[PDB]
């Protein structure tokens, strides 16, 4: 049984992420914000960025700092925690950034919609590092999990694609029937779960394993981004409805 979550508002919503206290945050990309829900509250809160020009891609680190990706300035922003300080990550290079994941060293992760890869910039660094990915076309989802593999949705070749931590060569995992996914999560069990947009629909793939599930939601319309938390429970962006809804 899948709940609604009770954002208000929302007009064509993007990126989806979930901090370690349940609070759930969406990229409200056609209001260029981002909102954000506590477990259990039923106010959302829009947080201080300025000057968001079509943003899509939302995550959290352990600190509380909160990473969007904007298209219309080309840039990934930060939103330091407590202080709210807002600064530009200085990325080089980049076409669009599409997704955004932070481990939990704080080292950022961006899709490169444009060019065609996944870039890694450490915290406070001036190096940015290119993932060793080939042939992407228009990647968009990304996320990292804790031992450090990163999972990219390679959404022009209906794919998604892992480099494992240690590993110089990507794998293709085993989805079947993808058709232009858009957001990809991972959970502590290494469970990958991706959004199929355009079949309406969320699909998960456990470590490991070579047999995908489909999950039991319902009436999704071009679903975009998805998130996991520690519990299980996936949260998925349903874009074409303008709504957030999860399930345990």
């Amino acid at each position: 049984t899948q709940t609604v979550l009770p954002f208000t508002g929302l007009n064509t919503p993007s990126g989806v992420a979930v901090d370690s206290a349940g609070t759930v945050y969406v990229t409200d990309h056609g209001n260029n914000r981002v909102v954000k829900l506590a477990a259990g509250s039923n106010t959302q809160t829009v947080l201080p960025f300025t000057g968001l020009n079509t943003p899509s891609g939302v995550a959290v680190d352990s600190a509380g700092t909160v990473y969007v990706t904007d298209h219309g300035n080309n840039r990934v922003v930060k939103l330091a925690a407590g202080s709210n300080t807002q600064t530009v990550l200085p990325f080089t290079g980049l076409n669009t950034p599409s997704g955004v994941a932070v481990d939990s060293a704080g080292t950022v992760y961006v899709t490169d919609h444009g060019n065609n890869r996944v870039v890694k910039l450490a915290a406070g660094s001036n190096t940015q590092t290119v993932l060793p990915f080939t042939g992407l076309n228009t990647p968009s989802g990304v996320a990292v999990d804790s031992a450090g593999t990163v999972y990219v949705t390679d959404h022009g070749n209906n794919r998604v694609v892992k480099l494992a931590a240690g590993s110089n060569t990507q794998t293709v995992l085993p989805f079947t029937g993808l058709n232009t996914p858009s957001g990809v999560a991972v959970d502590s069990a290494g469970t990958v779960y991706v959004t199929d947009h355009g079949n309406n629909r969320v699909v998960k793939l456990a470590a490991g394993s070579n047999t995908q599930t489909v999950l039991p939601f319902t009436g999704l319309n071009t679903p975009s981004g998805v998130a996991v938390d520690s519990a299980g429970t996936v949260y998925v962006t349903d874009h074409g409805n303008n709504r957030v809804v999860k399930l345990a």
